[PDB]
């Protein structure tokens, strides 16, 4: 599909057996998810952007659908305040920006 | 053009007669540029990010290029990682995201 940005662009996802909201972000280096128990091993990672850094567990090759396009890559899960689809997950589905 | 995301989507932008390069950010409300002079008057706000909230200068009405197309709109100046470029400006340039 195509995304106009007069909104925030916030698609459904799928990732460890649960639907959830997320942005598609181009100015993500990586996937952050809002906090959740993923099961597996892990190795903390801290991420900064406006107004610092937070601590996140990254988990790696976790499959995740993306408005019914697969992809599987790293994934962050901290106390971010909303879900973050990065440019790692974003390329697997090709998506591009464009004007 | 047709941007594709296995780099950073930057780009040159030119605001105040100045050349800067900018993050295109799809995950940004607003448009923040590190410190710089601008002319003409501000208020003080404040915006969060992934890290807490930032003290930023508020630019209203401002002319801004981007990749050779023109915007005018808000642009908050302060200690943000990255210059980015939010969806206020990206609309006025027509951006979309496809996949
Ligand atoms: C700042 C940029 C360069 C990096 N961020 C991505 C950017 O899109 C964030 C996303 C976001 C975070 C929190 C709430 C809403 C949206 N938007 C943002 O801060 O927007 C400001 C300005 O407009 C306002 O609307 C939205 C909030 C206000 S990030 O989240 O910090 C990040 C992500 C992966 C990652 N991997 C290694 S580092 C790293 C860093």
């Amino acid at each position: 599909p195509q995304i106009t940005l007069w909104k925030r662009p916030l698609v459904t996802i799928k990732i460890g057996g649960q639907l959830k909201e997320a942005l598609l972000d181009t100015g993500a280096d990586d996937t952050v998810l809002e906090e959740m128990n993923l099961p597996g091993r892990w190795k903390p990672k801290m991420i900064g952007g406006i107004g610092g850094f937070i601590k996140v567990r990254q988990y790696d090759q976790i499959l995740i659908e993306i408005c019914g396009h697969k992809a599987i890559g790293t994934v962050l899960v901290g106390p971010t305040p909303v879900n973050i689809i990065g440019r790692n997950l974003l390329t697997q589905i090709g998506c591009t920006l464009n004007f």
